[PDB]
């Protein structure tokens, strides 16, 4: 749902320096961040898997 | 090279409402125009081919 939510985010002019997402999913870090990391948003979540 | 710069454009956050953009090609027309139109940015320009 999160990889979807960004998607439609970005479209919406929401991926900017003035937005800071924080996530639930402890799956963040399985996310694509390809297309956003460059843009300037925050987005902050938490990771279980010890990597 | 319009089509192109536009991409890019996008991905740097200048597709919105408060950018104005004139094009002086008069095949503006020709461009792929979906990826743009739900975002506010005002694209200008000329036709000469009477469609």
């Amino acid at each position: 749902m999160a990889a979807g939510i960004l998607k439609q985010a970005l479209a919406m002019g929401m991926m900017t320096e003035y937005y800071h997402y924080i996530f639930t999913t402890l799956d963040l870090f399985a996310l694509d961040v390809e297309p956003y990391r460059y843009s300037g948003v925050n987005m902050t979540g938490f990771r279980i898997l010890n990597t």
